[PDB]
């Protein structure tokens, strides 16, 4: 009874999760919350947390490691699936990992200098710990490669593209393409005949078009920060307004980097909490700008789906997914409400069920598109290409 | 038989025009090119350009002023109109100019210091030169003031906008609302239940969606450089690209405000020209990055215009206007043929027509939304607005 473990080594964490081949079921999940710092843990299934404060990548994935022996599931680990934060050009699909594939994340890695040396220390640890376990790659980026030029190309000088390798990649690929193959069963859609928008809904937030089963157009762009208003995240911003700001306030880029990264977005507007369900009893209790912050929220994501809607012959239908896509019924109904031009009803009693409901049709009869929650599982569809790739002669 | 006169003393010119109050019609027009720089030159009608080189912009005003008493219609300038860049939170609509109105254009001067200091010095000018002429200033923000904090907010800290006035301001509000109010009588709509995109198309490039009769979103934001990608403007672009290009070129935000402003968006990608005539022969000619950096453009106003699209109950036309949007058959086909999920049908024909053709509809019958093309008359609009405002009592 084979297993696959899923690591997710970002910022200031490794997630990981344990899959059974079988079901593709979670066995076991996890966290290595504060790393670098003198107060490094080991949190497991919301259970009792061990420390080994101040400990390293490769440390944190040995006491993980350690931690699977205690179970009886070392010998049961077939398969590691990696989740990579940018591919690059270089990266149109998941791979198994070799020295060529670690020379090339490395490669990409000033892309995204941040997110990607911490997958390489994942990578590294993993390899130490597992060397006779076949381990795979899965890129953020690699569903939207299938992006046109002109869906890719900045309005800058041609030399930053071809240089310097300045242009669109956009981000959640994974959940994108995940949400997709899901929505194809769901809707009873042909795959090769289909047009539809994805709307991930988290912290971090990207609306994705998805048009003959390939990616043409991604809210996000070569970093994080463009497209959707997000938690911490301001979304689209006005380059002569930061400017502006940069010439009145005195700040630098750099500065205003962290104020647009960190700062922005519902936690900028609102000045109480990036959470959303914080700021819906927010507006419930006659809060204006925890209101304005989730009505500008709302607005900046009907305007991207519309606008990424371009991006199709024909437009079937409006997936919803991520933590604020699968959870939030105020949300859901606003932003389709904004979109009445495309002639969307809403079943209210359908976006009424919570996310225990699944995968569900949440729009009625006389709507033109059809619009559906599909909970997403990054996990799920790394799961999915190792077991794919496992079969593979290297 | 009275006169208007219409100036807009831009950044390095003085565009003046002289209509006639009968039929709104262009007697005489010009420029004054060249400002503050030792070649200042005045050139009437295409003529024989007199010079006066290194004149101030008073003096320049002047020139026009003795060349107006040379025609014999000094006597007959029964109105002034003067174009403003920028009108803040402070301008909704045109107003006769008062002691108060220079003191509020004055105070909205930081949100655009190089257009607005200009604007005064014209209104200064024309004050001296006509003391008993009633004069009036016409706003290029005016129009987007009916926007929802949900449209013109940006994902930015709230100080920055309550604090600072960083907010979606938008541009060609002029173009726009008179394209508007033209597009009701060539659709036969009624103003109070209708739904437009308007498309201006020209060096500078912006959408604009027009519910009701009422701006409610635009593309350009706090300054030109937000939204379609343009001449010389890249448009939207990713801050988290421009901090990253920042770090690895060493550039400041004020050398990239050069960049963005001056050498990207057409003139950027292709590396030819900014104008359209170039490109569209360059790529007639097998030119690969000419080509691109159309098709770039179409795909950016697309967007654009299906995004605006939301902030609509129903969508009834798209209206093309500008240098651009009035003469390039090949970019609003393919903006078109870009936006079939809302189901335009394209008459070629009607499409094929030039400009002298005027206002005309270009979309076929099944097409679900009309789309037509609109040349744009800032000059009229401003005019039309002295004339009304020459009736009220100060
Ligand atoms: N029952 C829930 C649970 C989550 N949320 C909201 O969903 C957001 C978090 O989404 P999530 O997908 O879990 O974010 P991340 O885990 O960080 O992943 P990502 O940001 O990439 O989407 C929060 O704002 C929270 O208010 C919600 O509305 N109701
Ligand atoms: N017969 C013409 C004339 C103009 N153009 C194009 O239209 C653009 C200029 O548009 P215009 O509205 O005249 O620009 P401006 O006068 O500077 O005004 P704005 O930029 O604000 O629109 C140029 O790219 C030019 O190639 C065109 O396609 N065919």
């Amino acid at each position: 009874f084979p297993v696959v473990l899923v690591i997710n080594c970002g910022s200031s964490s490794i997630k990981f999760s344990v899959l059974d081949v079988a079901t593709c079921d979670v066995l076991m999940a996890g966290i290595a919350d504060g790393m670098n710092t003198e107060n490094a843990f080991l949190s497991i299934n919301g259970d009792k947390p061990i420390n080994l404060a101040h400990s390293n990548y490769e440390d944190a994935l040995k006491a993980i490691a350690f931690e699977l022996e205690k179970r009886d599931l070392t010998d049961s680990v077939a398969l590691i699936g990696h989740r990579i934060a940018h591919g690059g050009e270089l990266f149109t699909q998941s791979v198994i990992i070799t020295d060529e594939i670690i020379d090339n994340i490395r490669r990409v890695s000033p892309l995204a200098p941040l997110h990607n040396y911490a997958n390489l220390s994942g990578i590294d640890a993993a390899r130490h710990l597992f060397p006779a376990v076949r381990q795979v790659a899965v890129f953020d980026t690699s569903f939207h490669q299938t992006l046109a030029p002109e869906a890719y190309l900045y309005g800058l000088p041609w030399e930053y593209f071809s240089s310097l390798g300045v242009r669109r990649y956009g981000f959640h690929g994974t959940s994108h393409r995940y949400v997709s193959r899901r929505a194809y069963e769901l809707l009873d859609l042909d795959e090769k005949d289909s047009g539809l928008i994805v709307a991930h809904l988290g912290n971090g937030a990207s609306i994705c078009a998805v048009r003959n089963g390939q990616s043409v157009d991604t809210s996000m762009g070569m970093t994080p920060l463009e497209g959707l208003m997000m938690g911490t995240r301001s979304g689209d911003v006005d380059f002569g307004a930061m400017a502006w700001i940069a010439k009145e306030t005195g700040q630098t880029l750099s500065d205003l980097e962290r104020v647009v990264n960190k700062e922005s977005g519902l936690l900028g507007i609102s000045g109480l909490s990036s959470d959303l369900r914080v700021l819906e009893k927010a507006w419930h209790e006659g809060h204006e700008r925890a209101r304005l912050a989730i009505k500008t929220f709302v607005h900046r994501i009907a305007r991207h789906i519309a606008g990424h809607a371009a991006s199709l012959h024909r437009l079937d239908g409006i997936i919803f997914t991520g933590g604020i896509g699968e959870n939030s019924v105020l949300i859901r109904q606003l932003v389709i409400e904004h979109l009445g031009v495309l002639g969307l009803t809403l079943d209210v009693e359908m976006n009424k069920q919570p996310n225990s409901h699944g995968e569900r049709i949440i729009s009625a009869n006389p709507s033109q598109v059809i619009c559906a929650v599909i909970p997403t599982n990054e996990e799920k569809m790394i799961a999915l290409d190792a077991i794919h790739l496992g079969n593979v002669k290297a």
